[PDB]
């Protein structure tokens, strides 16, 4: 039964239009904080990285945005063999660094580059009269335009380097998108966000949301798949209703604080790991939403019992480790998934 | 019946191995040319745009040679959809080029000149290996080298450019029913090329780098050509359409009827044969046969009908009467069709 779910779609769909005007208000104060924040000696190679302007299906008062800064030969010390959390240390020494402000040793300081990065921030808001902006507490920056679109800004260090050793087996598309596609890709950039690792507050961690982004914009076996009426999937649509199942139950359980701790990127990656499972374009045919939502579902629940969620680029990293999310926690999510599967999804009808 | 062609591809293929060490020599005395050719301050950004790695002919080598050009205005010549005047668009800083300019347009001749010049200079100087500068034939093979007395190098120069492609090409590369529109529209933010074609101060539209992209990159699948049950025909059919034509034309070189028609007729009709048959269903391992024929087909029809549009400017016929008698074109009917009716008698060896 496909029918209830086309209707959440359709539902979804007609946010679209308002998503717009609020987008205008966020270039509006985007585009002034970084003509600001390109006056300062450190982030003078700032931009923007050109996908979001959503991140929430159920949110058009909530955007996010990524901030580039190109750094030019850098050195990765992984973490204490944490896949994932690096240490940014500089190869060259001609000509001086911008950063060298930042560096606490040979190492370039997380919280140190963050701060300036807040309170430059903090400074430009005050002195933009366009709008009324306002930048919520630490919980990288948000602000809050017109007391309604909440802006959630990440900075991001770019590196035009070969991914780490961590992802070689990783961003396993060869038999759905070729390997041809994944040569391809592997030889684009690769992000770094500063995150720290269990209290090290000095790591970053690597992002491939650039890579995630085309691989759900150009996502079939065929070059043509979802271009005519005879190769239409339904990829697209099970991910928005997989993020739209974990956002409505958020909500309602937002005063227990246990679903806190998991957020779209686990459902993403979830869908990424179905989308391995499944290459061929067949087995998301339109006619068969229900049963292909149905996988995903499943699929992300076996990741639960079992806490065992993968990241789609670097294998040896698991989202849901127990360091990371605490069984009770995923039992809980386990529990809630299971009901509304089985009561046809009392939690669409927004309750 | 696939087996006879199966058996040219294999004996075609055989010729494989020698092509490295060919492609050495040329990689070397090329990469000597671009050194001493970025010291000129007119060639300073020239670079290869990287052909070199006939399909009977490992003796010769066919090389790019991209310049980029910065804020470059083009003017259609005579409504000749493919042929333009370079002109430049900015003032400010001076442009490297100045020096060929024959009034605000941007000389062939000239350009050609120094970049012959310079290439004679230097074939002197290299050691380690004999290189002799053949004379002068055609506009568009525009250096030939001749290394160790054996290897053959055509060196091509070509403007880049990477504005939006001119209007000529805007109908052109109908791809989006078998490579995508998301394809068509990736390929076409790419540059595009001018390489000096004669009026002698003319320069053709070049698209070279897409031909190459879209025959490395076959298929409708993403996968094509990738494992057993998705392995296709396409790159074979047009290996035996070029094989077909260089075995015709060596057999009539002393008549001089086939001298006008190039590999890139062949091609051109072979992208137009697969815009055609979007499906890789349609080029089947096990239909190579019924594939070729299509193909000869195909190719026969733009010969009858002196019309072979060029796959980017839709409104250029290379068949055109004006580029290609009549008499040329029946002759070579003739002859591929006395071919086709005795199981390819040309192929055999
Ligand atoms: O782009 C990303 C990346 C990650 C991430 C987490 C653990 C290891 C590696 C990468 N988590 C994320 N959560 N939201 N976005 N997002
Ligand atoms: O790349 C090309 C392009 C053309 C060409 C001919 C007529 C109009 C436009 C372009 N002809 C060619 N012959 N060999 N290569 N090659
Ligand atoms: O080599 C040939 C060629 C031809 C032939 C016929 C019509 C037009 C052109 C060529 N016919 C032939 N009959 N025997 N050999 N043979
Ligand atoms: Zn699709
Ligand atoms: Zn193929």
């Amino acid at each position: 039964g496909a029918s209830k779910l086309r209707a959440v779609l359709e539902k979804l769909k007609l946010s679209r239009d308002d998503i717009s005007t609020a987008a205008g208000m966020v270039k509006g104060v985007v585009d002034h904080l970084l003509l600001r924040l390109k006056c300062d000696s450190a982030f003078r190679g700032v931009g923007l990285l050109n996908t979001g302007s959503h991140v929430k299906i159920s949110a058009p008062n909530e955007f996010d945005v990524m901030f580039k800064l190109e750094v030019p030969r850098i050195q990765l010390e992984e973490y204490s063999n944490t896949r994932a959390y690096y240490f940014v240390k500089f190869k060259r020494n001609p000509k001086e660094n911008p950063l060298s402000q930042f560096l606490e040793g040979e190492i370039l300081s997380a919280s140190k580059m963050l701060s300036k990065f807040r309170k430059i921030i903090k400074e430009e808001i005050n002195d933009i009269k366009d709008t009324d902006v306002i930048m919520k507490r630490k919980r990288a920056v948000t602000l809050l335009i017109s007391e309604k679109i909440s802006v959630d800004i990440t900075l991001a260090l770019e590196s035009k380097s070969s991914w780490p050793a961590s992802t070689q087996e990783g961003l396993r598309i060869q038999n759905w998108l070729s390997a041809k596609v994944r040569k391809q890709l592997r030889l684009k950039p690769f992000y770094l966000v500063p995150k720290h690792a269990k209290f090290q507050e000095e790591t970053w961690r690597l992002s491939f949301s650039h890579i995630e982004k085309e691989i759900l914009n150009n996502h079939g076996k065929s070059k043509t798949c979802c271009e005519n009426k005879e190769e239409k999937c339904c990829r697209k649509d099970c991910l928005k209703l997989m993020k739209y199942l974990l956002e409505q139950l958020k909500e309602r359980f937002k005063d227990k604080k246990h679903l806190d701790k998991f957020s779209s990127y686990h459902v993403k990656t979830a869908f990424f790991h179905v989308c391995t499972q499944n290459p061929q374009d067949s087995q998301w045919d339109r006619k068969d939403l229900g049963l292909c939502f149905d996988n995903c579902v499943t699929y992300f629940l076996q990741c639960l019992r079992t806490e065992k969620l993968e990241n789609y680029f670097i294998p040896e990293f698991n989202l849901f480790s127990s360091n990371l999310i605490d069984k009770r926690s995923k039992e809980f999510l386990t529990k809630q998934i299971e009901y509304e599967r089985n009561n046809e999804f009392p939690v669409f009808d927004e309750f």
